[PDB]
DNA sequence: TGTCCCTTTATCTCTCT
DNA sequence: AGAGAGATAAAGGGACA
């Protein structure tokens, strides 16, 4: 018989019992733990169910799932109940920071290394606890922390990097590898190829940073004699997760795409310059004729769709959904292109296909409004949040649909909508902002932190902002969000 | 296998003027 | 506002005990 059967049965028995108190996990949460943490993680969650949820630790089930759903999840669960109080009491970290550190493969190793190295990293090396947490919060966080401890001096002194740059390089999966490669390759890239340290740090500061750096060293000459690419274009392609893959694929496909479809090298670089650029490029070579055929999409529209992260997904989804969205949902092909041309275009297109009839019929929105909400990065999230929160925002908080749509229609729309729902009453009732002022602040990218910064200044007034009236703070918050507020704070000192 | 570490892709959010 | 920059999660494979 199949040898996985006993383990599967074990998995399903324990999984069954976890649906009950005190965690009450659903099918999704149970699969996710089983998929990454495996059977031992599911058993560990069960064995630890009472110790984790209530006093002292008081972790939400969602936090428990976050910790359990990684390789070594059983180890991370044991370590969190042991070290969370130690790290909160003795180093001043928050439970949320400890959970963040724990929620990666080898989370045990990261937690124990933070307990061990935070004092020396902050005292002897000048890092903040926030920076130590960022470094720790990735797979291999232990390796990254130990490599920062070892290399921070030689990187700053012998190689001229700031501590901030070292931290930025370290704060990715494989960070140890990127730091070691930057040490070796910084003078080579800078002195042989005229790259600035800032450009090298940018290439290094992604997952797989080591691979992108070595690939830049290898291919920069070939790409900048043969293909007429500039160093700046090469840097841009490499300054992204999977940079190595994008760069190699640009070498392969630049002449194919230019010659066979009349794309410019500019257009090719733009397609390549996202996570998954490799995937996007290969999909363009495949699908452009299919999309542009029989007077379909234009080349220019295909380039726009492809020129975002997940371009491959967006392209394939357009091919699938253009007819059904145009025929059945009444959208123009131009509106499908708009929705598709943002990171996560696939998700937004599918969510529009699913929610356009509902938002229109149940909530009284126009298709144009649904399209505008969808046509930003994270469009799926904004659309679902509008569906969820339109009745409460309108009926309980007195906003018009138009105001809700405005808040929703920027990157981070979901966050802005949730924060408005959260903070509208204290901003208006407790501190005298008008709803229109709250809507204005929230109706920009970064609407959520801009609102939180405002609430913070009204709730725990910093003297440095006291010379500003509420109306002035509102104007600043609309002008430049949290950063403007923070900038003003510093200017005062 | 279970655990740790590294890489790639996809998605989401905020910043920068 | 659209280009730039940065966070996070899923998922696969090397490595090794």
């Amino acid at each position: 018989q199949w040898s996985g059967a006993r383990a599967l049965e074990a998995l399903l028995t324990v999984a069954g019992e976890l649906r009950g108190p005190p965690l009450q996990l659903d099918t999704g949460q149970l699969l996710k733990i089983a998929k990454r943490g495996g059977v031992t993680a599911v058993e560990a969650v069960h064995a630890w169910r009472n110790a984790l949820t209530g006093a002292p630790l008081n972790l939400t089930p969602e936090q428990v799932v976050a910790i359990a759903s990684h390789d070594g999840g059983k180890q991370a669960l044991e370590t969190v109940q042991r070290l969370l109080p130690v790290l909160c009491q003795a180093h001043g970290l928050t439970p949320q920071q400890v959970v963040a550190i724990a929620s990666h493969d080898g989370g045990k190793q990261a937690l124990e290394t933070v307990q061990r190295l935070l004092p020396v990293l902050c005292q002897a090396h000048g890092l903040t606890p926030e920076q130590v947490v960022a470094i720790a919060s990735h797979d291999g966080g232990k390796q990254a922390l130990e490599t920062v401890q070892a290399l921070l001096p030689v990187l700053c002194q012998a190689h001229g990097l700031t501590p901030e740059q070292v931290v930025a390089i370290a704060s990715n999966g494989g960070g140890k590898q990127a730091l070691e490669t930057v040490q070796r390759l910084l003078p080579v890239l800078c002195q042989a190829h005229g790259l600035t340290p800032q450009q090298v740090v940018a290439i290094a500061s992604n997952g797989g940073g080591k691979q992108a750096l070595e690939t830049v060293q290898r291919l920069l000459p070939v790409l900048c004699q043969a293909h007429g690419l500039t160093p700046q274009q090469v840097v841009a392609i490499a300054s992204n997760g999977g940079g190595k893959q994008a760069l190699e694929t640009v070498q392969r496909l630049l002449p194919v795409l230019c010659q066979a479809h009349g794309l410019t090298p500019q257009q090719v670089v733009a397609i390549a310059s996202n996570c998954g650029g490799k995937q996007a490029l290969e999909t363009v070579q495949r699908l452009l004729p299919v999309l542009c055929q029989a007077h379909g999409l234009t080349p220019q529209q295909v380039v726009a769709i492809a020129s975002n992260g997940g371009g491959k997904q967006a392209l394939e989804t357009v091919q699938r959904l253009l007819p059904v969205l145009c025929q059945a949902h009444g959208l123009t092909p131009q509106q499908v292109v708009a929705i598709a041309s943002h990171d996560g275009g696939k998700q937004a297109l599918e969510t529009v296909q699913r929610l356009l009839p509902v938002l229109c019929q149940a909530h009284g929105l126009t298709p144009e409004q649904v399209v505008a909400i969808a046509s930003n990065g994270g469009g799926k999230q904004a659309l679902e949040t509008v569906q969820r929160l339109l009745p409460v925002l309108c009926q309980a908080h007195g906003l018009t649909p138009e105001q809700v749509v405005a808040i929703a229609s920027h990157d981070g729309g979901k966050q802005a909508l949730e924060t408005v729902q959260r903070l509208l009453p204290v901003l208006c009732q407790a501190h005298g902002l008008t709803p229109q002022q709250v809507v204005a602040i929230a109706s920009n990218g970064g609407g959520r932190p801009a609102l939180e910064s405002i609430v913070a200044q009204l709730s725990r007034p910093d003297p440095a902002l006291a010379a500003l009236t509420n109306d002035h703070l509102v104007a600043l918050a609309c002008l430049g969000g949290r950063p403007a507020l923070d900038a003003v704070k510093k200017l005062e000192h």
